[PDB]
């Protein structure tokens, strides 16, 4: 394929899923990364890589240039799920994407469960607005697509991708009593979460091996996420 | 492919995507279609083919069975948008999936914007909660994803698909006066969405080659589309 800039950031798990597709398609080496300080993003940033100022974003193809002066003549391409679809089309070997049809849209349906229910219902529970049993139920969504073994549709492909960063990031929100609970009440629904015993006994199994995956590792600074994790509660 | 039955529903511009797909397929008289209607839904849809009790969804394989009996054999499919591109995969030579890895990639970030964009901005607007300025800025949006000539991404696509039965909607709606202003206002909007003059000149060609577009007239029974919206207004 041509040549990619991926506009990221670590702290974004939605710009950790093209990090993810990158790494399954053993591309993550291929690729320029440019780092996007969220806090302080370049002026010039919006006016031409994505005028929505958000990570991820993609230049594709084009003439050899630094990265803070994309060229024109690249095509931009934002929206992380979009992203990993058209990365998955780029390295076919990487398999992100089933062949069959039916495993696609299943996939694909998954990746609208992540999005409508999961995601919402972890930003809602993690930021003190709603119960834990709304974050459980949505969790339980999840749980009831899943195969007998393996990840969302047997092997691995962009559901797991889309779901991973969100799920690496609740751990260690989880994980460090940052959930807004008293102190032992994030660990526990943590333990619910990943323990592969309970209501969520094989979702548990299915998260363990979203976190074990070597993609999800390689594009997660975990030291960096629960070190800004804790600054910011601090506030 | 294997056999589809396709639950769907006249009045639904969500599954309005699903028979425009079909069509551009030519495929629409090899699907086995049953209605459902919305307001008596069968005691079987819920609990056999869709759990979120929505149109449109497939079943797609197993036996020959009457519709109002699914099998348990046939693969159950939902999401509209989903289901399109599931049209695309069995049927290839309808070429609503570009080749082109960036030609999908924009056709679908276009689809994005009608997901996030035009449909809640229409929503709003037309139930009298936002503002016309709202409505027109979204559909601005979408205005200046569009190429100089032609359709969302220059050939017709799913891109298309997924906008075409909301404006079909909303012109009715627009036209009929039913959008909570006072007489004369709806149909000045749609002067502004569809003369191609203006502000939105260029979306007014777009939409003229949409609401032209064979697939959709097909598929859009606009006798009946503007009577049920007259009562519903009426109420
Ligand atoms: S995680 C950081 C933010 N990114 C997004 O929200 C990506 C959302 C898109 N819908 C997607 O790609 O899936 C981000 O960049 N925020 C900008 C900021 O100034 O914080
Ligand atoms: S238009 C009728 C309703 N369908 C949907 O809302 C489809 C939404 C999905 N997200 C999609 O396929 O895109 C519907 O069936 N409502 C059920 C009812 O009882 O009204």
């Amino acid at each position: 394929p041509e040549r990619i800039t991926l506009y990221t950031a670590k702290i974004c798990p939605f710009a950790q899923r093209v990090e993810i597709a990158l790494h399954e398609a053993k591309a993550h080496h291929n690729v320029e990364q440019f780092q996007i300080d969220l806090q302080n993003k370049p002026e010039w940033y919006a006016p031409k890589v994505n005028p929505a100022s958000k990570v991820p974003a993609i230049a594709y193809g084009g003439p050899h240039v630094p990265p803070d002066q994309p060229s024109p003549e690249s095509i931009k391409l934002a929206e992380s799920l979009i992203l990993v679809e058209f990365v998955a089309d780029l390295f076919p070997h990487s398999h992100l994407l089933p062949h069959d049809p039916v495993k696609r849209a299943q996939a694909r349906f998954f990746i609208d469960g992540v999005s409508t229910k999961f995601i919402p219902a972890w930003h809602a529970f993690s930021q003190g607005k709603s119960s834990e049993e709304d974050f459980l139920t949505a969790v339980e969504h999840l749980q009831a697509l899943l195969p007998e073994s393996g990840f969302a549709v047997g092997a691995y492909s962009i559901a797991d991708v889309a779901l991973t960063p969100f799920l690496g990031r609740a751990r260690v929100t989880l994980k460090e009593d940052l959930g807004g609970y008293p102190r032992g009440e994030g660990p526990r629904v943590l333990a619910v979460l990943t323990s592969g015993t309970g209501r969520l006994a094989r979702f548990g199994k299915y998260a363990q091996d979203l976190l074990a995956r070597e993609s999800f590792q390689a594009t997660f600074d975990e030291a960096y996420i629960t070190e800004r994790y804790k600054a910011r509660f601090a506030d």
